[PDB]
């Protein structure tokens, strides 16, 4: 009936922008499903206002980190695509190398097995071979690249208003429409 | 006597970032070498305040970018180093294949082969195959991918702290120290 | 304006060589960081005659190996070079693949990116391709491999003497000299 | 109807290595050629006891490093393996590109291409690019690389017994086993 | 206390490129470790009025191709770069392969393995595909190939002029000034 | 009924490189095909007695560097082969690549894909992994890289001998024997 | 005015290859130039009834295996093609890898650079990964791989009617035809 | 109980090899299951005095060649290994590819997915490099490559006697012993 997306933050800084992806994917009508792992909970608490029984009441339903067992963590269960957001490069490289080890990157394992659509806002600067390679590899496995960097273009008056660019064009790659940012179209 | 740093500037966005490096660069006593491609003159005016006459005062020493025969596009020209900032997927796809027609890749080009050291603030988002493979073997080359990714864990009161951070967090590849910005150290 | 250095041990056989590590870096006026993996605990106390807080009293600084907030962790905290002595397949297999899951790996992880001295005391025998591959491929993006073989040219009296060479060689690529051991000169 | 291993020396130190590879095999009544690098004969002299011809005493076989037509340099030659003890990056080299001018490197090249056991007791540290490209590769092909690491975890009291661990070792991949160390079995 | 520079020279033409090495750095009070192969002797004899050890003479220090004990053959060994030059396809192919069978090669196998820089000028036209992956592959491992192509920019009046200028601008790679050669700054 | 070459001038040092050749091909009764570079053009002043005009003087033919409908721009065009010379890294790149926006880099793609000999003599010191990617990989698809190294053993008289070996040396590559310069036949 | 061909035989077993090889060249009026290595010397007085000076007085002119100043060492001298034959796997290993210390595998490495016909007799069996990877990539890199396997389609009476078969197969290389063999041309 | 070979043969020229493989593979008490393809029996019709009839009286078991419902087709089947000789670049090329539409290139299939010693006596000259390329890749998966080239060392008397020299080196990778040849020893 209603998409499913899963929505996955983990210990990278920017966990407001895994909060707003939340916020515009409820109001969009989209089902999503939450997953945050260890990391992500601790930048959530340092870095904004929300506690993570905040972020958690943001989605539809929530999975704990290590449950393997979990309904997303097998390919028969239908969803429409999976976002990291943000995406720690411990992540991108568990996702990469495979090592599914906990619900988050098992969950984009099987994303990537069953073709679904994977983004990954891998958030990291300076970038070593070994962050390159990773994405690299990963994209032509499947999965698409996001670094949050802010379009200066639109002359944001606030962070908030590049945060919202950002995460508008991250659903874009879902086929979704925020309608809360204004699309290029020239000077 | 003084070291060089050669400042180049092309059309992506995030224009803003190129003149706060050359404010940073020139408070450390730093001689600068701007190169300002066709484009990156046009967002200048769009995005920032600041008029491309207004960008060249801040700097040292100015070249054209059709200039070949620029004191910097020599390889016996001492310098000791060269940051793109901000640096579109043209021209890092300039550097990556050695087509070196205009001043700011041929500078690349030759700070590769005189192994000094090249940083690429890369602005792009979401990331094709085609990126991540000229950021990959670019990287291999000797170069420095830096994306101008936000650092939210220092609490910015403002877009200005944020770009502040990552100019820092840029010229620390150099071994400069702008003490402009606050350096992680425990919660 | 003491220089630093991370010391990272992990559970590979040969404790001895990372304490004597901490050491040498101490009588050289470094200051060091010391973390050390659950299995390097267990190998410092099977194997050697100190117990880890001991080893921790070496040190000028110690961070806990699952403390993913220490200042260590983020490359605005500058360092002048990381040491993994001894390093275990795991730990080197851990910073080739880019799962840095832990303070050892991540800050491995850090190094490379911020371009900075990073030597891997890779302790395995024989080697399996997947050993090599890691090699191979770590060294291409900047780290330094360093097998703890012996030098038996120095004609040692003791194990000790053969450590005391093997200590002084890995720091050589920091360029310092712990002057503790006789390099070579003919015969 | 004894089996036949040929121990090749090359000039690295560790000289000893070889020697004792030589006793342990005498003991376990296999049947030794001999091969020793000029390098190796200066290596013997300089850290060890032993003449040259005490070590080639130690062989039941011994041919001249120079003699492409010794019986060990065809393949039509029955042979169960062969041990290069210890290996240099020279004749590692050597084999890994297949520049078979000495007796040693031809009868390694005889040994992969008759799919029969080969150990190279590379010893060298650190290592470069060239060193792991061409373990990794050698490898590949057959062979297997063996840095002569200490396993400090025997609680060893002299060099003697940690030589003795390394070449039980080293035998062990021959499916020979010497007795004359401590397997791990626990704590 | 003074820096130290390993010297090699080996039997490629432009022997002449590796004198004037010798010599701008004795200049700069480098202390330069000089060692050559036999056919660098060949073509310094033919191609030079110098003898040998009219060049040994130029260097601090002397060591012999065959003796593998020289104190240079050491990662032990304190030193601050390596330059071939000028560098032969086989010395080239040598230190790429890694088969590192005389002082020359084993000298740069060390200079790499320490993460010290190592330059090797490599003369050869034209270039097979078997030189241009020697060179792409000893790149990556950390070498510096630099073939000894004239800058006839610099508007020279003989041969020396343009030696001079290649040879400074090998040794700027290890961060020095000769002074002897007109750096570029626009259109004269 | 004559042999056609076409002769392409580039922006690299060098440029009385390619005075030569067309002077040594008109000697040899060849047909040949000029085109020169914008950045050739000012090179051939700066460090040449000649001016553009007397450099068109010496070929049969000139076409213009941007003039794609240029008789040599399709492969249906009957020629025997190409020599870029001097070949500048720009220029290198531009047919390594594939991007044959002008008259040199498309004839140059042309003779590539007709199987015809492409002879470029690059021209750049030192080179970076960039370069020499290029090198190899357009010697791959069918290009002969000829740096322009003087040939000392010839015991040359003036800054002229050298230049004209190697320009007989580059006409070798096209089966034309110049008999201007001392060929080797021993001591 | 005559065609100049080098023959060059190495010390792998099949010296009378070499020794037919240079009686049909001179038959079809082709200068040749032998050089023989030391083990083909050895190769040629075992297997034959041939002294090496007898194969000497087959060839116009000989060059010695050190002679690095021959004439044929350098590609200005003029020749069209070389032919090594037989082809150790030593010799084709300094021919792929570019070690060429000396005249054979240096005349071999300029016959590459200026294009012109190498063919490699390469005798080995079985073939090792090394071999193969050698194999490949000196074809590549232009050179004929042309391993000496019987055609016992043509139906012949002894050694020597299928040795003159290889001998002409070897020769079409060259576009040459011996005559003295049968074609194929149906049952 | 008996040792189980698959002897298959291909249409490239030699088929006496096969035949002699029989024979021996008989004397030594083998099990052998003998395939021949099309062409394999006209070229032993054509070159041979055997009729394909004469050939499957030498084996203990004969099976068709597109059967793949033959007891050999499946790995469940016990065999110690598998030699096709001579074997063509087709089927070369077929086991290489994975194409196993016969049963030969099967079987063949089958023996390397079981880790079963596989021997291809390749017969072809020159090789292309897809010939090289196949054969290298095949290796790397567990072949062994066995190009029939004469061994001229043994000094023979007829083309029998090197026949019977490269049949006992063929089953030498089965670790059986024809006795039949003198293997080499010295001068
Ligand atoms: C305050 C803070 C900020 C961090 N920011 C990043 C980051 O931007 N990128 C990154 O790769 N890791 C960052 N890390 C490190 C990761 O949290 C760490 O590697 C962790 O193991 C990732 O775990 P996870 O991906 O399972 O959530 C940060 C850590 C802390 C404490
Ligand atoms: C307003 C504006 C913003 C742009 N932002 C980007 C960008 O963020 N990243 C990018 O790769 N290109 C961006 N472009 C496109 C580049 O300007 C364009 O590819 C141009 O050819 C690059 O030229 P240059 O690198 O020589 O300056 C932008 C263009 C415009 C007009
Ligand atoms: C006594 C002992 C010795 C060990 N020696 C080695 C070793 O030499 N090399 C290695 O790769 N692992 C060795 N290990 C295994 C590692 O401890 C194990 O793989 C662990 O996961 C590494 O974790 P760490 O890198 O986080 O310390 C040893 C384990 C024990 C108990
Ligand atoms: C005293 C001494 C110790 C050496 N130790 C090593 C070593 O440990 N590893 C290495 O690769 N080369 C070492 N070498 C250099 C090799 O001996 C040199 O590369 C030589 O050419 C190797 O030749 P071989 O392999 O034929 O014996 C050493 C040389 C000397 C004189
Ligand atoms: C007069 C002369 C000039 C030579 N020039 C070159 C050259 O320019 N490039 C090259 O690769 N080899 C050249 N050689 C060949 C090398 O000397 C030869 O390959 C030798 O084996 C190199 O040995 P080395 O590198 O140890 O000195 C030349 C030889 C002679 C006699
Ligand atoms: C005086 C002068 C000398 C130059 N020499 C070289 C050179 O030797 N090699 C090179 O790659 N570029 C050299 N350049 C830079 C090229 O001219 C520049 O990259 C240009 O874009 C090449 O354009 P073209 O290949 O279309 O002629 C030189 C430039 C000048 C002004
Ligand atoms: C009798 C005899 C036969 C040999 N046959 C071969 C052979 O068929 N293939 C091979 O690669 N090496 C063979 N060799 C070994 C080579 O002679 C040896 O590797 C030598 O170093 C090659 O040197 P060269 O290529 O410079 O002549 C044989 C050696 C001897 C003594
Ligand atoms: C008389 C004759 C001799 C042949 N010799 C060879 C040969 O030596 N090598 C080869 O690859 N093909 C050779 N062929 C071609 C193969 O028979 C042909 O490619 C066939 O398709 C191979 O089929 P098979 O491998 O299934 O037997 C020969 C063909 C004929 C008629
Ligand atoms: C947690 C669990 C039961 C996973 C199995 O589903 P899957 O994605 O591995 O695919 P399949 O439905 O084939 O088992
Ligand atoms: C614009 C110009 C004269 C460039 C030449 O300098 P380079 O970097 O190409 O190196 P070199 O000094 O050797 O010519
Ligand atoms: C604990 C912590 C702050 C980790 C992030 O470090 P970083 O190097 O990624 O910081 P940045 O790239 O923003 O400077
Ligand atoms: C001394 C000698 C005979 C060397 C050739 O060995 P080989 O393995 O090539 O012999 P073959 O392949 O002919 O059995
Ligand atoms: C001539 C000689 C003794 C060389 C050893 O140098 P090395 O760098 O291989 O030894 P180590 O790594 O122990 O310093
Ligand atoms: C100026 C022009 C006609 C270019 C097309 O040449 P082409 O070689 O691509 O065309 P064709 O394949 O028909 O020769
Ligand atoms: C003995 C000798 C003169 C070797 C140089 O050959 P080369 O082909 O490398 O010289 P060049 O490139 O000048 O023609
Ligand atoms: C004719 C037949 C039964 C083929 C199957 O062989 P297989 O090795 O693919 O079967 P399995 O894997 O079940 O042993």
């Amino acid at each position: 009936r209603r998409r499913r997306i899963v929505v996955a933050m983990t210990g990278a800084t920017g966990a407001m922008l895994g909060i707003k992806v939340l916020i515009a994917l409820r109001r969009l009508n989209v089902e999503t499903h939450l997953v945050m792992s260890k990391w992500a909970e601790a930048t959530i608490k340092y870095e904004t206002d929300y506690h993570p029984s905040n972020v958690r009441a943001l989605a539809d339903y929530v999975h704990n980190i290590n449950d393997m067992a979990a309904p997303v963590s097998s390919g028969s269960f239908r969803a429409d695509g999976m976002i990291v957001v943000p995406c720690s490069m411990k992540t991108l490289a568990a996702i990469h190398s495979g090592f599914c080890d906990d619900l988050i990157s098992r969950t984009a394992d099987v994303m990537l097995k069953e073709r679904r659509r994977l983004v990954l806002v891998a958030r990291e600067t300076p970038l070593s071979e070994i962050h390159l390679r990773n994405m690299l590899e990963v994209t032509r496995a499947g999965a698409v690249i996001f670094p949050p960097v802010p379009a200066f273009y639109i002359k944001a008056g606030s962070i908030e208003d590049l945060i919202d660019q950002s995460v508008g064009r991250m659903l874009d790659l879902f086929d979704l429409d925020t309608g809360d940012f204004e699309r290029w179209n020239g000077w």
